[PDB]
């Protein structure tokens, strides 16, 4: 089960629809493709700008899921 937490946008290349996203805990930074996206317009993140997510970890590492801006 995946929990939920906030942190602020890392680095996010639209052309790959791939990020990762600094937890506010600074914990390991939490991949985040284009799909998690649930923001209105195109499926994208602004570096700087803080978001809430729920995190997953899996075989690859942390996964974003559920992401909105804060």
């Amino acid at each position: 089960m995946s929990g939920k937490m906030t942190g602020i946008v890392k680095w996010f290349n639209a052309d790959k629809g791939f990020g990762f996203i600094t937890p506010d805990d600074g914990s390991k930074d939490v991949f985040v493709h284009f799909s998690a996206i649930q923001n209105d317009g195109y499926k994208s993140l602004d570096e700087g700008q803080k978001v809430s997510f729920t995190i997953e970890s899996g075989a690859k590492g942390p996964a974003a899921g559920n992401v909105t801006s804060l």
